[PDB]
């Protein structure tokens, strides 16, 4: 048992390892999305940049959780990172819709993690989740919502004009 | 009853006065440790500096709790500050081990304080402890554990080269 | 068939996708290693830093292959990223020995990729591997050899002093 | 026989002269395309600018091959530069499609040149082609591919709004 460990439940430790894996998975999804938009037959450069930025941020989310595990005296156990659900993400709008679903999935996982920390009376872990993760998810969800709404109102996915102009004027 | 007091239980008020006393005691422990390393027969200047810095920080932790007590309309009651458990702290490794035990002790007090504040439905006080104290303790405990690990692996306390080089390369 | 595709064999495309997976795997190994050295019972922060930098580099290696795949009109197919072979990397020296073995493994894969590109008379792809990958591996392999040699000469992994001082003076 | 000539086959010398002619021809095609877009009845200034830039770059490509010919001790023999295939390039999309076709034609010639240099064991000439020509062609092809995709998706060449907006937002 770690010399630093204090008020850190075995279940919380295990839940943090699950969250790490999910953050790395989210990173991988966004990587896949990015390079879809880099294809010569899709060629929406600012969609690509937008998704690659998200990829890199997900990796930071994972790293901070790995730091937390070690700070609290848990032990990191890494797992296979599952490949994304799609190879072809279809359109700007469909990608954004899939991203919104991903962020809500990740948010639900974090809310389950907070429920467990609350049950185990771990206020440091509650604070960690609240400070560094929950508002990030609320902001990401709201932004993705806004993006999906605009793309739909502009006439996407059907109007190819719509994705081109959104790429330029919102994501540029 | 103070004109400012709202949702602040008498038990929380008393627990904050206990915490103030404990922060002042931790300050005094670290002061004693610092001046041990300043002795001509110990002479590890960066151990001394490390512990003196911790002493000053604990005094700040004490003052912020005093500020909080007054903010919430409680009344400060100071007690004798107990002398540290030792006069002679033996070695840099033993002082680091005692510092780790002390920080875990203060952390357990803050967790009990948070449990009480949760019980009394005092979210302002919960937030105060999480925001200013809990992560500070986690970082301190992790750092002290890291230091103990290194000193032991280096071959302390028998190898006096170990303490000299750690003083120079880690604490310098 | 992609409107940009020219002189780009289906076997080369498939081999690039295999290489992308291997670069992402190496990124994950180095991530694992990094956070091992961040543990409170290992506590070698420059080893952690060194392996984290290598992890981020590997991800860039992957992204550049993904870019090349799209430039040549191939199609990216991502796969599960397998977890590293170990959870616990034992020591600074043993981690460095495993990194050396990993870099040799990546290098052999790049040499097979070049053999294939040569056989398919793809000078662009040959140039790409030579310019961006082959010398980078040779440098990495030489540096890891140098590190292994020094740690061994210093007395690692039995001497914990050796790892401490190598962390400070070579990696810091 | 030039006092500088070494390992430079007469067939390679001849193929460099053919390449110079093709680069100058590409320069002329792009010049033609540029001033089509300058017409008062076409009036797409950023298409004009884009194609004039390419024209000037093709001339640089020609000059660097003339320099190479002299460096290796070959003798430059210039030929008539044939007029481009069209006088009227129809539209922004059709001009981009023709430019993609032209760049692939130039690329195929460079690959045939590299095959010849490889057969005559001329690594210097192989390196020259890879370093200065092959990746430049791959980037040009990918960029033209990207432009064609976007113009098509925006609804060109039917939608005159599409070419106007593309001229402003992508080529401006
Ligand atoms: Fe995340
Ligand atoms: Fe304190
Ligand atoms: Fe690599
Ligand atoms: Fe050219
Ligand atoms: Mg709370
Ligand atoms: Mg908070
Ligand atoms: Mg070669
Ligand atoms: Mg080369």
């Amino acid at each position: 048992t770690s010399q630093v460990r204090q008020n850190y439940h075995q279940d919380s430790e295990a839940a943090i390892n699950r969250q790490i894996r999910l953050e790395l998975y989210a990173s991988y999804v966004y990587l896949s999305m990015s390079y879809y938009f880099d294809r010569d037959d899709v060629a929406l450069k600012n969609f690509a940049k937008y998704f690659l930025h998200q990829s890199h941020e997900e990796r930071e989310h994972a790293e901070k959780l790995m730091k937390l595990q070690n700070q609290r005296g848990g032990r990191i156990f890494l797992q296979d990172i599952q490949k994304p659900d799609k190879d072809d993400w279809e359109s700007g709008l469909r990608a954004m819709e899939k991203a919104l679903k991903l962020e809500k999935k990740v948010n639900q996982s974090l809310l389950e993690l907070h429920k467990l920390a609350t049950k185990k009376n771990d206020p440091h872990l509650c604070d960690f989740i609240e400070t560094h993760y929950l508002n990030e998810q609320v902001k990401a969800i709201k932004e993705l919502g806004d993006h999906v709404t605009n793309l739909r109102k502009m006439g996407a996915p059907r109007s190819g004009l719509a994705e081109y102009l959104f790429d330029k004027h919102t994501l540029g």
